């Protein structure tokens, strides 16, 4: 056979070989001695080679590879790096790179959508106040009264000696998590640290389970500033169940727009430290992880009690039955509100289509099996039966250290 | 750098130092992770041998003793003269427990110290393999009070064929490929079914026909042996509250006994060494019954439950799966046959991880295999980082003998 990873689908019996992994310039956490794939978190001349590589990728995607426009852009990029130490992307290069970073994200099941991304160019932004305006506009555009649209807003790149643009919040929409006297948490335990930072920076805290946090925005070399989102901008969905009439009484809800704001977008060696992006939810993110993780809202026991299940024994499958109904409530409620959402069956089926598309387009697709397989009903989805090869390609979305 | 290992639910951290003991390369490199893939001289043997003998004497706290030193010399003298050696029965017993302990895909390892080892190395014919297999089954089944066991047949030797059990499990349901595309019975067993027929077996035509065994002594055609129906305990499937469920005519066997893996101890290889324990309910309820390329019963069950089958977003698949798993658990409990649910199993695996941390400084585990196939993040193992690596003694895959 070919000298490339052989990838098998065990449901269908089909085989492919990944040749794209050959284009990986960056090491992962694994070695011949041990596999670390389950771990969550495992320049000068350097810039120029990353830049040359990215420009070659751009010129391939417009089919002008080896041409005069291609050779002039390279010379232009090295001249700029030569005199300034950095360089700058053309508008169309940024748009290409941002889509390629999404397309490249091994943990993302939503990649069938990768070609459809609204790129807002905010590289002119010069204050925390203006970042706020740009973010409001992003939310308005992306939310679109419930018919959600993928979008990314790109703020100025990191630059020699000058401080970064940073959004401190991990998402544009987050519920407060208030540490209680009895050591427990009201609201979202995930958000305890950012909540306390918000208070330290002068926010007057509420005391509910679903208080929307303000934003902490940091323009270069300045302390962050606090901004409250106008509530009419933040679309939320009250949760009800289609047949269990009491589920509405629980007063649970979730926000419509997942908008990740703490990741670094790297393109051609350029680092965009503030570049929030949004799409729509897969229903298990809300119904399984957010609401049922023991370290999150942890509502499984409450719902099972309402359903009159035997919570005293594992073999009743009370957890499984409750999680299913919570997921159904999420789907039903979003549908009723006409807010875009995708169930884990439709998402994974679309992802199998994406795999095939990318096999033909590029000879493979980097994918992180543990993240792609949904957290309920894994083997009921077609991705469970699909082998996957994980590797890092650039442009990339990367984790970056918290700014405090 | 040793790997840092984090539990994301509890915020706790360990460091795996056991992986430094690994001698065998896995599928991954720095360029790319292949973790989700299902399939992969005399001084070489001598150093795996000594290393294993060192493991054994250290296990009995007798390291460096006269017994230890003279055993190293026996092994050495035997390899030098013959190019191979033989294990003492107590070493074999220790090696087989260690192979199980070391299996990264096994969620049931809290049990690893409790294994009945049948030494069948004095086996010289497929007939004799049959008798040993019958006694294993009878012992392991124990009227539903299942007991883990391994029977070890003679090791591979340079100048001859292997002893092999052709079937992948001791109990397997037939799969009959229909002229019109489909399979009757278990589609995973189409090929072994056809092999049995071709070796003279008279086939049935139901969905749950227990296959005969194809047993092979070195360099001989395999022979066919029908298991006595009374030896194969089976559990009819019914549901605690859904009465139409029993009408599905579904059933599974009590005893999961794997018979196609190679057991490697101290550089010696045992090509026939079937082993058995008990089922985790999701193996039957989720995989064997609901995989699309297995019995694929989700639609039938959803229709019986009157669910909306036209749309993914009714979560009909998730609902039928749950009830099927419940049926399995309820039916085994009612038949008084040992079974473990995925919540209990994964809780005990967390305890195992902690035991192994204290005892050995790590534990090789394969996350994709440890996390159950329904309700993943509802179990504690989902939130647990894991480090996968090959320790020896080991169970390995081997080529099919046909
Ligand atoms: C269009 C609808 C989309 C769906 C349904 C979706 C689905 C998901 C899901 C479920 C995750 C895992 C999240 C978690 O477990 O916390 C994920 C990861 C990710 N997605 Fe998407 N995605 C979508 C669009 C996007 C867009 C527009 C981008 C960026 C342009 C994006 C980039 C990412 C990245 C970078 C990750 C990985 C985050 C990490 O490693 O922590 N996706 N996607
Ligand atoms: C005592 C009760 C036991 C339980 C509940 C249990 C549970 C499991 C489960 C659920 C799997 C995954 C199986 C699959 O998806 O097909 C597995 C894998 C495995 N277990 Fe166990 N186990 C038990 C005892 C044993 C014993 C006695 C041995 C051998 C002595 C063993 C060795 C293995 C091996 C080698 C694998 C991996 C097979 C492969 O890689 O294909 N386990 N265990
Ligand atoms: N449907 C969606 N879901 C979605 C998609 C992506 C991400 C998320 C939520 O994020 C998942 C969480 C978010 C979380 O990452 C955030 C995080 C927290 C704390 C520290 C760091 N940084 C570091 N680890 C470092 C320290 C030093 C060097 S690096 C990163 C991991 N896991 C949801 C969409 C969002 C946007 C478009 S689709
Ligand atoms: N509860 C249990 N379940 C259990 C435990 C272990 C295994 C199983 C079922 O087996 C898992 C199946 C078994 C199967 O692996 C065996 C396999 C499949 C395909 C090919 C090859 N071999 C090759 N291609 C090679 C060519 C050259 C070198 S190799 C091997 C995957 N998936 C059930 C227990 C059984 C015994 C004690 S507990
Ligand atoms: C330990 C493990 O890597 C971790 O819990 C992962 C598993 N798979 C996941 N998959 C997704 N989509 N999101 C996650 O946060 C996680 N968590
Ligand atoms: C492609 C993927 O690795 C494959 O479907 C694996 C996933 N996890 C599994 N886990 C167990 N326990 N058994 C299996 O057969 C599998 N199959
Ligand atoms: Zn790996």
């Amino acid at each position: 056979g070919p000298k490339f990873p052989r990838v098998k689908n065990w449901e269908l019996g089909s085989i492919t070989y990944d040749t794209l992994c050959a284009q990986s310039q960056q090491d992962g956490p694994c070695t011949p001695r041990r596999c670390l794939g389950s771990l969550v978190l495992p320049p000068a001349e350097q810039l120029l080679s990353q830049a040359r590589d990215f420009i070659n990728q751009y010129y391939s995607s417009i089919k002008r590879s080896g041409s005069q426009a291609h050779e002039e852009r390279l010379q232009e990029v090295e001249a700029e790096v030569a005199s300034t130490g950095t360089y700058h992307l053309r508008e169309s290069e940024l748009v290409f790179g941002a889509k390629q970073a999404w397309r490249n994200a091994p943990r993302c099941v939503g990649r069938i959508q990768w070609g459809k991304l609204q790129v807002f160019d905010a590289r002119d932004c010069s204050s925390a106040q203006e970042m706020f305006t740009y973010i409001c506009n992003h939310i308005k555009y992306a939310t679109n009264r419930g018919n959600l649209r993928s979008a990314i807003t790109v703020f100025p790149q990191r630059a020699p000696g000058r401080g970064d643009f940073r959004i401190w919040n991990s998402q544009l929409v987050r519920y407060a998590g208030y540490r209680q006297q009895d050591g427990s948490v009201r609201g979202d335990p995930a958000n305890v640290e950012i909540t306390e930072l918000c208070i330290q920076h002068g926010w007057t805290p509420g005391n509910g389970r679903f208080d929307v946090l303000p934003l902490l925005l940091q323009a270069p070399d300045e302390a962050p500033e606090l901004f409250v989102l106008p509530p009419e901008l933040v679309l939320e969905v009250p949760l009800e169940h289609p047949t269990l009439e009491w589920f509405a009484a629980l007063g649970l809800r979730w926000y419509a727009l997942p908008a990740v704001s703490n990741m670094l977008l790297e393109i051609g060696g350029l680092e965009f430290s503030a570049a929030p992006f949004s799409g729509w939810y897969m229903s298990t993110e809300i119904g399984t992880r957010n609401l049922c993780d023991p370290h999150r809202y942890n509502i499984l026991e409450d719902v099972a009690v309402c359903m009159d299940l035997d919570t005293r024994t594992t073999s009743s499958l009370w957890k499984d039955k409750a999680a299913v109904e919570i997921n159904l409530a999420v789907l039903h409620s979003f549908q009723l509100a006409k807010v875009t959402i995708v169930d884990h069956h439709a998402a994974t089926v679309s992802f199998m289509k994406h795999l095939d598309n990318e096999q033909k387009a590029r000879g493979g697709c980097p994918a992180d099996w543990a993240w792609i397989v949904p957290p309920i009903s894994g083997s009921l989805t077609p991705v469970f039966h699909q082998e996957m090869v994980n590797y890092i390609l650039s442009p990339a979305f990367r984790y970056q250290p918290d700014p405090w």
